[PDB]
Formats: C-alpha cells, sequence, structure tokens
C-alpha cells in the first residue's frame, strides 16, 4: 500500500507514461481550439462574401453603401485575425509540444519508452538486494511459525498421553518435545538474525531508491516547466488585444460609418435620377 | 429616359419600397452575424466542458492542472462576451430597425405602402396637367408628318409620267391634290406650332410642381439615411471588443493562473504522497 513495499514504485514509473500521454492530450486540446478559431473565421469570410454581393446588387448606394460595406471589411479583418490564431496555435505551440515529446520520450523497438524502462530498471535493481533479504526473512518466519505449531502439537499429544494403555511411549513424547522445543529455538535465532541484516541492509537500500526517484522527479520537473513555459505562450496567441491592428479594425469601421453623408447622397440622386437631370424639352422636328 | 420624361418619376417612387426592403436586408444581415457570433461562443463552451472533464479525469494534477483549467475558464468568458455581442445585436439593433421600419412604412388597404402610393399620386397630379398637352403635341407631330408625306406621295405619280392618260382632267386633279397638300402642310405646321408654344408655360409651372414632390421624397429618404447611419455606429460599438477592458482582463487573469504553476511544490507533494516521504512499516511475529 506504500512506496517502500516491494514494487510500489510502479507508480512513479507510470508517471512517465502519463508524461507522454499528457503531451498529446495537450496537443489535441490545442488542435481542437484551432479548428474552433478557423471555423469562426470561415463563417465570417462567408458572411462578408455573402453580404458584399448583396449590398452591391441591392438598391443601397452612395456614402451609406460605403458605411454598410465597412462592416464586411471588419468581418474580414476579424477573420484574418482568428485565422492566425489557428496559425500560431498550430504552427508554433502544437509543434513546440510535439518536438518536446520527441526529445523527452523515445519509443523503442520492442516496447515502450527508453525512459520508462530505465526508471523501471534502476528501481528493480536498487530494490533487489533488499527484496531478497525480505524473502529470506519471510521464509524464516514461516519456518518459525511451523516449528512453533509442531512443538505445541506434540505437547497436546502429551495431554492425550495422560490413556491407561501404555508407558517407551512417554519417553518418545518427552524427547520429541525436547527436540521440537529446541528446533523452535533455532528457527527463532535464524529468523531474528536475518531480520537484523535486513535492517542494516535497509539503510543502504533506502539510499539507492532515492537516487532513482530523484531523477524521476527531475525529468518530471522538466515536463512541468515546459508545460508552464508553453502555456504562457499559448495565451499570448489567444489574446487578440496583443495585436496592434485589432483596435484599428474598429477605428476604421467607425471612420467609414462617420463618413456617410445623407445630403451628399441626396444631392447625388437629384442630379443622377431626379429634377437635377438634363432634359431635351420637346422640339419641332421637320420632315 | 430622363427624369422629366413623362413617367420617369417611377425610379424615385421605387426608392420608398426599396427603403423598406433595405431595412429588412439590414436586419437580416445583422441577424446572420448574430448567429455567427453565437456559434463561436457555443463551440467554445463545448470545448471548455469537454476539456475540463478530460483534464480532470487525467493524470495531471497539481498547480499545472490548474493552469490548464484556467485555460478552460477563458473560453467560457469569451463566450460570455460574444453572446453578449449577439444580444446587443439582436436585442438592440434588430429591434431598433424592426420598429423603425414599422413606423415609416404602413400597409394600405388593398396592398403596398401608403407612402409609396402617396408619392405616386402627387407626381401624377403635377404631371397630369403637363402630359395632356404633350399628348397633343405628339398627335400634331403626327398631323404634320402625315401631311408632309402625303405631299411627297402626290408629286411622284404626276411625274410618272404621266405615263396617256387620254385625259387632261386627270392631270388637273393631280395638280390640285398637290395644292391640297400644300394647304395641309401649311395649316398643320400652324397647329404644331401653337401646341409647342403652349407647352412652354406648361413647363415652368409643371416643373415647379415636380420639384415640390421630389423634395418631399428627399425628406423621407433623408430619414432613412440618417437612421441607417445612427444604427451602424451603435452596431460598431456592440461589435467592438477591442476596447472592452473586460476582455483583456480574461488574459491578465489567465496569465496569472499559469504563473501560479509551481513544478517544485507539485513534486514536494508527489514524494510525500507517492514517493519516499511515505511512512512505512518495516518488518519486525508470533503464533
Ligand atoms: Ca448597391
Ligand atoms: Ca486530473
Amino acid at each position: 500500500d506504500s512506496f517502500w513495499e516491494v514494487g510500489n514504485y510502479k507508480r512513479t514509473v507510470k508517471r512517465i507514461d502519463d508524461g507522454h500521454r499528457l503531451c498529446s492530450d495537450l496537443m489535441n486540446c490545442l488542435h481542437e481550439r484551432a479548428r474552433i478559431e478557423k471555423a469562426y473565421a470561415q463563417q465570417l469570410t462567408e458572411w462578408a462574401r455573402r453580404w458584399r454581393q448583396l449590398v452591391e446588387k441591392g438598391p443601397q448606394y452612395g456614402t451609406v453603401e460605403k458605411a454598410w460595406m465597412a462592416f464586411m471589411s471588419e468581418a474580414e479583418r476579424v477573420s484574418e485575425l482568428h485565422l492566425e490564431v489557428k496559425a500560431s496555435l498550430m504552427n508554433d505551440d502544437f509543434e513546440k509540444i510535439k518536438n518536446w515529446q520527441k526529445e523527452a520520450f523515445h519509443k523503442q523497438m520492442m516496447g515502450g519508452f527508453k525512459e520508462t524502462k530505465e526508471a523501471e530498471d534502476g528501481f528493480r535493481k536498487a530494490q533487489k538486494p533488499w527484496a531478497k533479504k525480505l524473502k529470506e526473512v519471510e521464509a524464516a518466519k514461516k519456518a518459525h511459525h511451523a516449528a512453533c505449531k509442531e512443538e505445541k502439537l506434540a505437547i497436546s499429544r502429551e495431554a492425550n498421553s495422560k490413556d491407561p494403555s501404555l508407558n517407551e511411549q512417554l519417553k518418545k513424547l518427552q524427547d520429541k518435545i525436547e527436540k521440537c522445543k529446541q528446533d523452535v529455538l533455532k528457527t527463532k535465532e535464524k529468523y531474528e538474525k536475518s531480520l537484523k541484516e535486513l535492517d542494516q541492509g535497509t539503510p543502504q537500500y533506502m539510499e539507492n531508491m532515492e537516487q532513482v526517484f530523484e531523477q524521476c522527479q527531475q525529468f518530471e520537473e522538466k515536463r512541468l516547466r515546459f508545460f508552464r513555459e508553453v502555456l504562457l505562450e499559448v495565451q499570448k496567441h489567444l489574446d487578440l488585444s496583443n495585436v496592434a491592428g485589432y483596435k484599428a479594425i474598429y477605428h476604421d469601421l467607425e471612420q467609414s460609418i462617420r463618413a456617410a453623408d445623407a445630403v451628399e447622397d441626396l444631392r447625388w440622386f437629384r442630379a443622377n435620377h431626379g429634377p437635377g437631370m438634363a432634359m431635351n424639352w420637346p422640339q419641332f422636328e421637320e420632315w
């Protein structure tokens, strides 16, 4: 249940497979955002294309037609602006994480990552002496839970011994007890002797596990620091107020709307479609 | 096909209808853009829901998980900002246009708009008078050419050849018919002449009549234009997220969350809970 138990390092070795996994989960996350931005872009271009044709063809004209059109232009700047978020998310961040994942993790010909197997190996190897001593100890204690039982049972047999049927039979009982009692004694010493060695062994074993562990942390710290550095970059690319000309799109929009002059427009109609027009007052044609 | 040509006032009449139509196209335009706006917002919201759960269900925990999640937080906030654009658009703008159209343009029993019929009527009036006399000139343009051509048909037979023609009386009739023809040209010209001189007076008064109604279509049209300009400025402001302090806040905040990412305290937590800093029951048994 705890890290020091044999093989309970399985977790810190898994963190490295998780390490790779997360480089993809993050790429996918960005990748999907990218499509969202380009979709909105696409929609905006479409809208402006649609409405450019409709305003040209329709009956709105003049400086109020200009103001209307202004709006399909701002859609076109916004479209370009979100389109290059896709561009930044994709060309840069995604590829940064992809290249990092190539340089940090390495698939091997018959398995997983070199990294994973290396941590998995240094762990096995720093745990090996001490796990050996452990099996030694457990076997010994079991051989001491065995002698104990048999001795106790020979002793019960003496209880059965106080049967009026016989009595070579008792002597055997006493001798059996003596040896069993003695054998309990030896197995005892063996066991506690092996337990001692395990304790000394343990300070040394403890050193080797931490050596291995602290370079698992190290590698992991690299991935964490990268996530940090890169997410700070991602957020710049998302921020459109980080763009110089964003503000200008709106300033230009405003300017175009302001220009629309109702009167300039009214004077254009009078002269081109109204009373302001040239007329050939009827004349007398001979012939 | 100049304005003054009887009935050419039709093109300025058609300007009204078109006004209502343009109001509608604008409304539609706007609505489409709203629908666009909301679609972005919504795709963001799905992205945030998706990735929040995914990040939560995955192996990144800690302060670095938090940063990634702050990321999910921004999409939603941006979505708020665009649903808000959508609302402004539909709730302010579309409604403004929709109500404006309804107070400028009134159905008339029997179809069409009371204002288009108004203009059609007054033009007609003002012209009616002058299009009578013009119809007269035209018939006197047909009087005069009739006579002239009749004269030109009567010379030729006489010349040919006469080819006899046993009589002289016939030639006399021919000469006389030519004399009738000079009479006709003469008195047809006089009439054409009277009618032409008649129009002229017609003209100054009729012209005054025409400018009177035209100006009255100008005043109506000016309204439309003025209003169009007014609304577009507003639309602009609604669409403008380049000057919204609320938006930049999204990223100040986001960035602060990414900076809160600490790789070290994330790994101080890992060894405490999953590494060497875990408590352990070292072996030390009976029965
Ligand atoms: Ca047009
Ligand atoms: Ca998680």
